[PDB]
């Protein structure tokens, strides 16, 4: 079995499955959404209870599975509990991973589209004090790129240029991915991650250098480090703040399982979870929220970025913000800055959600690692024409998937762990060759404050906001019949 060649490149490689664009593009729309610094204190508490254990968790039966040549949910689950219904659970594994892939590859061909478009300097011009003079420019310019129609009828007309861009990414991806772990994952890693956090650096100093008669960035800074105790009451924020948690640390994906089933059988899983972790936390609170919301609140105020926010995840990333430095000395090499960084991100995250269904063809279907890879590319690619032309078809596989499907997997595999397979027998694997031990108190976090925490969380979830929900039936009918496709390849695995 592959395995992660150096240390290091393990390291970077988890961080970079973690860091992505949900740390510059989610991560300041759920802050401003809920409240700036309200959604800072469960936030930080949910990684304390959710985040980091369920990490330690992902990395140890990765681990364990890649001990026996397994780096996916449907074997594991059955090596942690002998039962056909654990690889019916575990077809969750790779269907979460999947879904999240057809819409998240396509978000990251949007980064690379507009990171050509704007060092080439093919942008607006809006003219020379209007706020809606500015932003009016940038707003059709993502509209015509992804093709938003101008009324509400579902269908998308992406441009030539966004699909080029398209096929463009999924060969960046496949490049990639097609040279293995060590020589392809891990060496991309390690370029890439320096990089991103060098040009996060570089932005967040300009950005911090921004001052309009509105405000200035610190008062973004204020704005996302000021505490609102009131809103620790409401249970959409610790809703929104377990979801940025999972979504974040790549938690319930089966990105981390795969990842660490190429960890050798004795390396050291503890520190590295935590490492990789806090590089993520890092790169979100630090240089994510100082960004985005700092040049929002720097040009509009408080009370308009906010609103901005408050208009959806994509306006602040590829309209807000470009049109910001749009009225900046060289604001469109910045905005290129800017979007290389987010593709850079989406890119190190799209080759983890990508390699669970490599994993799987190759573990257990004996495909090789180029017929495995691109297979994976031909499902992804195909079922990625549904999220280009089908009118919010991307939103509801982020709700279904990458949502809802996150948090109720990672219940799944925190209860086969750790209450299934055993909780003395899971931390004991947890904590094998751990260069540091987890803290005593983290068992019984895992044992009963994690599980109870998200059962809860599922609970408000579906009965509070799940019936609002329920053409939307076309991509619920496709990714019904994905699950069923990844069901029948389990079934062909376990024939074979
Ligand atoms: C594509 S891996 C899941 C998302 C990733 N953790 C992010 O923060 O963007
Ligand atoms: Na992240
Ligand atoms: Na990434």
């Amino acid at each position: 079995r592959e395995h992660w060649a150096t240390r290091l490149g393990l390291i970077l490689a988890m961080a970079g499955n973690a860091v992505g664009l949900g740390n510059f593009l989610r991560f300041p729309v759920q802050a401003a959404e809920n409240g700036g610094g309200a959604f800072m204190i469960p936030y930080i508490i949910a990684f304390l209870l959710v985040g980091i254990p369920l990490m330690w968790i992902e990395w140890a039966m990765g681990r364990y599975g890649g001990a026996q040549g397994h780096g996916t949910t449907p074997a594991i689950f059955y090596l942690l509990w002998r039962n056909r219904f654990a690889k019916i659970l575990g077809v969750f594994g790779l269907w979460i991973p999947l879904v999240v892939a057809i819409y998240y590859v396509y978000i990251e061909s949007w980064t690379l589209g507009f990171a050509i478009k704007f060092l080439v300097g093919l942008v607006p011009e809006p003219p020379p004090t209007d706020p809606d003079s500015i932003l009016r420019p940038f707003k059709e310019f993502l509209y015509s790129y992804i093709g938003v129609p101008k009324g509400d009828e579902p269908i998308l007309k992406p441009s030539l240029f966004a699909y080029i861009v398209f096929l463009i990414t999924m060969f960046i991806n496949v490049s990639i991915l097609i040279r293995g772990i060590s020589k392809g994952i891990e060496r991309f890693a390690k370029i890439a991650m320096p990089t991103l956090f060098i040009l996060a650096v570089f932005l967040v100093i300009r950005v911090f250098l921004l001052e309009t008669p509105n405000g200035t960035a610190a008062d973004g800074l204020n704005f996302l480090w000021t505490p609102d105790f009131e809103k620790l009451k409401d249970p959409g924020v610790w809703i929104a703040a377990v979801g940025q948690i999972f979504f974040t640390l790549s938690l319930g994906f089966g990105a981390i399982i795969t990842y660490a089933s190429y960890v050798r059988k004795d390396q050291d899983i503890v520190l590295s979870g935590l490492t990789a972790a806090t590089l993520n936390e890092k790169a979100e609170v630090i240089l994510g929220g100082s960004i985005s919301i700092p040049a929002a609140v720097a040009f509009f105020g408080v009370a308009n970025a906010v609103a901005i926010a408050k208009a959806g995840a994509f306006n602040l990333g590829f309209i807000t913000l470009p049109a910001i430095f749009s009225q900046t000395a060289g604001g469109t090499f910045l905005g290129f800055l800017w979007f290389f960084l987010l593709f850079f991100a989406g890119l190190t995250s799209s080759i983890a959600i990508m390699q669970p269904m490599i994993a799987f063809l190759e573990d257990e279907l004996k495909l090789s690692r180029k017929h495995a890879v691109l297979w994976t590319a031909a499902i992804v690619f195909f079922s990625a024409h549904l999220v280009m032309f089908l009118n919010k078809s991307l939103d509801e596989m982020d709700f279904w998937a990458g949502t809802i499907g996150v948090v109720f997997f990672g219940l799944t595999e925190l209860i086969i762990f750790f209450w299934i397979f055993g909780a003395d027998k899971a931390w004991e694997e947890i904590n094998r060759g751990g260069i540091i031990k987890v803290p005593r108190i983290y068992y019984y976090v895992m044992r009963y404050i994690t599980p109870a925490f998200l059962a809860v969380l599922l609970v408000v979830w579906a009965r509070e906001y799940i019936p609002k929900i329920m053409t939307v039936w076309i991509t619920r009918f496709y990714i019904i019949g994905l699950f069923l496709f990844l069901t029948f390849l389990v079934f062909l695995a376990e024939r074979r």
